[PDB]
């Protein structure tokens, strides 16, 4: 069941803010929240939690949070390119990569945020298959690109 909780929410330069929450909020709506109380844009935040950026669309309970947890808050310039990739279960997968990144490097980065085996990862953008030797670039993907992932029984 859904309940009331406090978390703190730590930045870099010193200050621990303490915030209001249900269980069942989302990532989005708690960057709202530090936005009304510290007046920072969501979209310049990134909230870090064991080690992994926290997805917008989930829930704090989907992380596991609880009660007088700490939330890491990083900051980024406006403009760092990220890509959405999304499995068919409607699942988002934020990551923050670079235009020449290679395709194996973005399945590591898949398994590092999410735990898939990069072996089990099949990437598909515009109807193509990704393939390992391959850069980003090599398909357009560019800034806000919404890849696919598609996933097999092991």
């Amino acid at each position: 069941h859904h309940h009331h909780m406090q978390i703190f929410v730590k930045t870099l330069t010193g200050k621990t803010i303490t915030l209001e929450v249900e269980s069942n909020d989302t990532i989005e709506n708690v960057k709202s929240k530090i936005q009304d109380k510290e007046g920072i844009p969501p979209d310049q935040q990134r909230l870090i939690f064991a080690g992994k950026q926290l997805e917008d669309g989930r829930t704090l309970s989907d992380y596991n949070i609880q009660k007088e947890s700490t939330l890491h808050l990083v900051l980024r310039l406006r403009g760092g390119m990220q890509i959405f990739v999304k499995t068919l279960t409607g699942k988002t997968i934020t990551l923050e990569v670079e235009s020449n990144d290679t395709i194996e490097n973005v399945k590591s980065k898949i398994q590092d945020k999410e735990g898939i085996p990069p072996d089990q990862q099949r990437l598909i953008f515009a109807g193509k298959q990704l393939e390992d030797g391959r850069t980003l670039s090599d398909y357009n993907i560019q800034k806000e690109s919404t890849l696919h992932l598609v996933l097999r029984l092991r």
